[PDB]
């Protein structure tokens, strides 16, 4: 194999601590200093209080019956309670489920059946989605805000004793938390991401005596991107507390609210995807507010494109601009801007990083399983103790991703050029992302397939301006059908979560298809 790996030197990486032990590590050091921001409020947590309220909100999970391995759902919008209780379960062992608060209930319902649930941390809002599953198997609501009848409000977790936390003995290779990803092909799989495999990831983002991406105590990071995605829940709040900057939680992103709590807050460490940069495009207002104190702006998800990139220069005078690579199942992150080290390297525009230090990529023709050397394009795979254990119950997902050897196959077509840089340039699996969202085709696939009217289907990613690929249909009709373009959306919508709908249909006589009985999803593409 013709191997890559970082410009950076690989590092020590106490991967065999807890992942909550080593977050708060060095915690002496920041002890009275801002941890939680809760932008809404101005409340501040300390990362005294936030330890304590772990340990509190632990000693309260253990009491509602939680032991080692079990799984908490966090049905929430960021907040500090999402938080406690992801680090609450953290110190007992168990893992935590994370999913959007706005998925509907057969969403909510199949990833709590999925994940094994014991307990769902929500919002009074949306206790109608789960309250019927939830009864009919012993599975507890438990609510931030106020609690409907057969509910626990979250008080219950944190007027617990700190020291009613059971002894507890956690392996490296113990899951900690666990989205959910599609990956290369079919349906949303739970990602089993692990102590050492958090721990790594962490480390190789933030530590080291040249830090890939130098952030300190001193920083303030704004946390807008959603925490129940391991993008930001890794990226922006492990990292965060590793190095014991203050993270400023927005619940939701509007134009003004993120430009005052920037100002307000003099947030120094800006973790965006390109949909926000174009709604600072778009917004005239910008240029009333100080976002000076930025001196980083990270994107990544889809690329910024110039136009953006300028954006970002333009409004952000102080900011260093670089995009990065991740992949759920990779811990996320692949490859990081080295224009973010505390002894920076230059950058290209476009590219995304260089792979992590502490791991080796390979670049690898689809054709002939060959590696491939500099400058040619083929699927990224990465190998290193920051991946996925695997899929949870699901060997045969697993064993097609990560190969014997231990090597992720990312499912993206990149190079890596004469600098180290990596730049992705095609997508060979058939997931779609909007606005940085998964979109599951195979899912889409085979709710459309359950219309009476429909007889095959195929859905693809369009491109689009505002957010980045949107998911079209091409539809085979039933025999004697006349169903319109708009009644196949409408049944869809019904159904799934808003990022899911279907924004085209096209009716065919057949969707083309290999000889073995495959979607030739490539040949769609390159008719829209
Ligand atoms: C990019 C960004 C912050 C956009 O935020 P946004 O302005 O809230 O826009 P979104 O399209 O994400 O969400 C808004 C939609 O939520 C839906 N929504 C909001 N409240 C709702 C409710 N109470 N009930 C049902 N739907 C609701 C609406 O359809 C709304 O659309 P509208 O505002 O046009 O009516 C956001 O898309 C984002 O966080 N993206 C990255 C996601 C991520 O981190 N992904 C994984 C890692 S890349
Ligand atoms: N910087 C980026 N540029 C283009 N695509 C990206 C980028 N970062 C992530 N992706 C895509 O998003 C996928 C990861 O999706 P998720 O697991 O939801 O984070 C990757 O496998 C890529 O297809």
């Amino acid at each position: 194999d013709i191997i890559f790996r970082s410009k950076l030197p690989d590092i020590y990486i106490p991967n065999h601590l807890p992942l909550h032990s080593y977050c708060f590590e060095n915690i002496s050091e920041f002890s009275s200093r801002p941890c939680l921001i809760n932008g809404a409020n101005k409340q501040i947590y300390t990362y005294a209080d936030v330890e304590l309220n772990s340990r509190k909100v632990a000693a309260g999970l253990h009491k509602q019956g939680i032991q080692p391995k079990d799984t908490i759902m966090i049905l929430l919008p960021n907040s500090p309670e999402f938080v406690f209780a992801f680090i609450g379960a953290s110190y007992l062992g168990a893992i935590s489920t994370m999913a959007n608060p706005l998925f509907t209930p057969a969403e909510v319902v199949k990833q709590a059946k999925a994940s094994s649930a014991k307990i769902i941390v929500t919002q009074a809002c949306h206790v109608n989605k789960v309250k019927d599953y939830a009864f009919e198997n012993d599975v507890k609501i438990i609510c931030i805000d106020s609690a409907p009848e057969g509910c626990l409000h979250f008080s219950v977790l944190t007027q617990a004793n700190e020291h009613d936390i059971p002894e507890v003995e956690i392996q490296p290779d113990d899951v900690v938390a666990l989205p959910y990803s599609s990956g290369t092909t079919g349906l949303p799989k739970g990602v089993m991401l692990t102590h050492k495999g958090l721990v790594t990831s962490v480390a190789q983002q933030v530590d080291g005596e040249n830090p890939n991406l130098y952030i300190h105590s001193e920083d303030v990071m704004l946390c807008v991107l959603p925490l129940f995605h391991i993008y930001s829940l890794n990226s922006v709040l492990l990292c965060g507390l590793r190095v014991g900057a203050a993270i400023l939680i927005m619940q939701k992103f509007d134009i003004v609210s993120f430009l005052e709590l920037i100002q307000r807050y003099k947030v120094t460490i800006g973790p965006f995807v390109p949909p926000i940069v174009l709604a600072i495009a778009k917004s005239p207002m910008v240029d009333d507010y100080d976002l000076s104190s930025v001196r980083t702006v990270m994107s990544g998800a889809a690329p910024l494109g110039k136009e953006l990139e300028d954006t970002v220069r333009a409004k952000f005078p102080n900011a260093k601009l670089g995009q990065g690579y991740g992949m759920t199942e990779a811990g996320p992150v692949l490859a990081m801007c080295l224009a973010f080290a505390k002894e920076p390297f230059e950058i290209k525009s476009g590219a995304c990083g260089t792979v992590v230090r502490n791991a080796e990529m390979k670049i690898v023709d689809p054709k002939t399983g060959n590696s491939l050397p500099r400058n040619q394009s083929g699927e990224i795979c990465i190998r290193g103790d920051q991946i996925m254990k695997g899929y949870l119950n699901d060997p045969e997902a697993t064993a097609r991703t990560i190969d014997k050897e231990g090597w992720l196959y990312t499912g993206d077509i990149g190079y890596i050029d004469d600098d180290d840089e990596l730049f992705i340039v095609d997508r060979l699996k058939e997931l779609i992302k909007y606005k940085g969202f998964q979109v599951a085709p195979a899912e889409l696939e085979a709710l459309l397939l359950n219309h009476p009217n429909i007889s095959d289907a195929a859905v693809v990613p369009m491109k689009d301006e505002q957010a980045g690929e949107v998911p079209v249909a091409f539809v085979v009709r039933s025999n004697g059908s006349t169903i319109t373009e708009d009644e196949v959306k409408d049944f869809i919508s019904k159904q799934v979560i808003f990022y899911k709908r279907i924004k085209r249909v096209f009716f065919v006589d057949a969707i083309p298809k290999s000889p073995s009985g495959k979607i030739l999803r490539k040949d769609l593409r390159a008719k829209l």
